């Protein structure tokens, strides 16, 4: 409730903390926290600013091969950032696409990453209804491998040059 309020930051930055570390059994425990925080934020940016970007860390830390429920709890991840986003000036330019770069580092090395960018990007749109380094990554990631099947890519990555 209100105590939910006071500790939406901390628990940001308990995902923050045990997130870096979900590579070496914690990272179920992630897709759990995000999984519960689904509906969590759906009956609930100040809390959102800090968890988009905590995620973005976890992406980082291990982006090799991005240790088993950290890598396919990406397209949770992305769904309950666009529950999140849906539901949710300093703090938001510039980090607001580091995560959506983190998931398409690897989206066709792997298209599950692709489906990622293309489930947050619509939340873009949806919380925008209520661009400087982002646009031409996109738009040339969808060039060069409009035929790498690479549709989902392709409409993925058309959705983050508007």
């Amino acid at each position: 409730y209100f105590l939910s309020a006071a500790s939406r930051p901390l628990c940001s930055g308990g995902h923050a903390s045990n997130k870096e570390k979900e590579m070496v059994f914690c990272k179920l425990g992630v897709l759990v926290r995000h999984r519960i925080s689904l509906f969590g934020n759906d009956a609930t940016l100040h809390i959102l600013g800090q968890t988009l970007d905590a995620r973005t860390v976890m992406k980082t830390g291990l982006e090799s091969v991005k240790f088993l429920d950290n890598a396919a709890e990406d397209l949770e991840k992305t769904m309950e950032n666009l529950k999140q986003g849906q539901f949710t000036t300093t703090v938001a330019l510039l980090p607001m696409l580091s995560s959506l770069f983190e998931h398409i580092g690897q989206h066709q090395f792997l298209e599950d990453v692709q489906v990622s960018c293309y489930r947050i990007l619509t939340s873009l749109y949806a919380l925008g209804t209520s661009v400087e380094r982002q646009r031409s990554a996109l738009g040339e990631c969808l060039a060069a491998f409009a035929g790498a099947a690479f549709l989902e890519t392709h409409l993925d990555k058309h959705n983050i040059y508007s």
